[PDB]
């Protein structure tokens, strides 16, 4: 047996409770869209929610977004998360409004939210996740490095349970936002529609014209004319025959990848949680143009 991790709901809560929860965010990330050079909060937040579920191991329940151990200083301070108290200190004053939902469900409800408020597909959502105590905390080094070929990405992913479709599925997130290079050593944004959901990911990576440099951190990365860039993990997905046909598919059918990207999303937020049978079912929540809001 692995280590159990079973999901309580906060006391007496509910769907139209997480709902209010939701609308805190989508409207604050309508108010602070300024961020970023105006591509705004969306972006960082889905980055936060791959980080704290990432961290997983597949092998002993370790790691994952059920204890919220972000909020400690030693998963806090990981090199892999610079760059991402940006999106905790937005997060903050959302938890001070409710602060009777754990951690763990702030930082995945804050992807969920970004994700359909970028225009993206819906993501179903359960809600469980219980605050565990500092020693609970990961070590760092099990987020994954940029630097590395198709069969890395590979090997890495099965850790977290996942197979090619789910992980070319996995970085058509990259569509959105950009690397900074005081944050990852990298810099650039790897398409023009910074802050909506799209399959842009995939058209870029089948339609331009690549090379190979250094940027100003002295690393390697893929560059194209237009201004975009890709990373060396990112430019494996063309490298690899299989990575490959999963691209080329996903480029051809943008609803397609909303779907294997949704199941996938929902399956990474949860890896490592048990729900009891008579827990309430996945929440689907409206985005803030189907309340007219
Ligand atoms: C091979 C695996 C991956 C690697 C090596 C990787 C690496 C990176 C790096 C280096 C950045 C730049 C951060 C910065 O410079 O500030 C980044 C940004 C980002 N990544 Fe990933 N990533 C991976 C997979 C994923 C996955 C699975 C997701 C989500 C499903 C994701 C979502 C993002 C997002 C949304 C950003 C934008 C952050 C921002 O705009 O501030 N990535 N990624
Ligand atoms: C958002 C803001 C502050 C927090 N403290 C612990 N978890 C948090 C989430």
């Amino acid at each position: 047996t692995p280590l159990v991790h079973v999901a309580s709901v906060e006391k007496g809560r509910s769907y139209e409770d997480f709902q209010k929860v939701y609308n805190a965010i989508a409207l604050k990330l309508r108010e602070d869209d300024e961020y970023d050079n105006y591509i705004g909060y969306g972006p960082v937040l889905v980055r936060l929610a791959w980080h704290t579920s990432g961290t997983w191991d597949k092998h002993d329940n370790t790691g994952g977004s059920y204890g919220g151990t972000y909020r400690f200083k030693k998963e806090f301070n990981d090199p892999s998360n610079a760059g991402l108290q940006n999106g905790f200190k937005f997060l903050e004053p959302i938890h001070k409004e409710f602060p009777w939902i754990s951690s763990g469900d702030l930082f995945s409800l804050g992807g969920v939210t970004a994700v359909q408020e970028m225009q993206g597909p819906k993501i179903p959502w359960r809600c469980g996740r219980v605050d565990t105590p500092e020693d609970t905390t990961p070590d760092n080094g099990r987020l994954p490095d940029a630097d590395k070929d198709a069969d890395y990405v590979r090997t890495f992913f099965q850790r977290l349970n996942m197979n090619d479709r789910e992980v070319v599925a996995l970085m058509g997130a990259h569509a959105l936002g950009k690397t900074h290079l005081k944050n990852s050593g990298y810099e650039g944004p790897w398409g023009a529609a910074n802050n909506v959901f799209t399959n842009e990911f995939y058209l870029n990576l089948l339609n331009e014209d690549w090379k190979l440099e250094k940027n100003d951190a002295n690393n390697e990365q893929w560059d194209s004319k237009s201004g975009y860039m890709m990373l060396p993990t990112d430019y494996s997905l063309i490298q690899d025959p299989k990575y490959l046909s999963i691209v080329k598919e996903y480029a051809n059918d943008q609803d397609k990848f909303f779907k294997d990207f949704s199941k996938a999303f929902e399956k990474l937020l949860e890896n490592g949680i048990t729900f009891p049978k008579d827990a309430p079912s996945p929440f689907i929540f409206k985005t803030l143009e189907e309340q007219g809001l």
